[PDB]
């Protein structure tokens, strides 16, 4: 179930976000916990391409080895809150699983700066969702939360300690396939 209306950040800056690199996930929390591993790896590049917001996704599962990667185009319901398609591609762009209605996911950015950022989204696969899960994302992947985006976590009434970080998880990423899957 998909319970939170996320709150924007106040001020957000659009451009600075969606600039084209990298964002890691350091720490994440789905309010039904058993929705999602314990160990994972997760990574986006979000940009503009062809006039349009973008995203592409990277995800790991260092216990199973399930891998996949999603490119997604962004509509915006207001700033910093966006609805989002998806289709999984493997590394290069090619198809696997094809956009379809009913899948898609909401996304917003509770906070960001230049470093750091703090996001919800509550992914749909037809009449089935995965939950309300927050990510702190760092442009540098190992980096430890700082004070201003764990302010925005107890500002949404969250508790930062509850979150699972994926540093025990020594995650790597293949930065090129994943910023170029923006124009895919
Ligand atoms: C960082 C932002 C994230 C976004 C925008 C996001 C979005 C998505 C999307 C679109 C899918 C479906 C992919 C497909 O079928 O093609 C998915 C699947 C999944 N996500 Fe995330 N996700 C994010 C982070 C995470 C994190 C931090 C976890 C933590 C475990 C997670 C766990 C999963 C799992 C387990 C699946 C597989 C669901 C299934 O196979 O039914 N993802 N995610």
């Amino acid at each position: 179930a998909c319970t939170k209306n996320a709150i924007a950040q106040t001020g957000f800056n659009k451009d600075k976000y969606f600039n084209g690199d990298v964002w890691y996930v350091t720490d994440y929390l789905n309010l039904q916990p058993d929705n999602v591993p314990k160990r994972y790896c997760a990574a986006l590049a979000a940009g503009t391409a062809s006039g349009k917001l973008k995203e592409a996704l990277y995800h790991y599962d260092p216990k199973t080895q399930d891998t996949f990667y999603d490119v997604s185009e962004l509509q915006v319901e207001s700033l910093g809150k966006y609805t989002a398609n998806f289709k999984k591609v493997d590394k290069n762009g090619n198809v696997k699983v094809a956009v379809t209605a009913g899948n898609y996911y909401t996304f917003t950015v509770m906070y960001a700066d230049d470093s750091s950022a703090l996001i919800h989204t509550c992914l749909h696969k037809g009449n089935k969702d995965l939950g309300d899960l927050y990510a702190v994302l760092n442009r540098n992947k190992d980096a430890a939360a700082g004070d201003k985006v764990k302010s925005a976590v107890s500002a949404a009434t969250l508790e930062f300690s509850k979150f699972i970080s994926t540093k025990e998880n020594n995650c790597a990423y293949d930065n090129d396939s994943l910023k170029s899957l923006l124009t895919k």
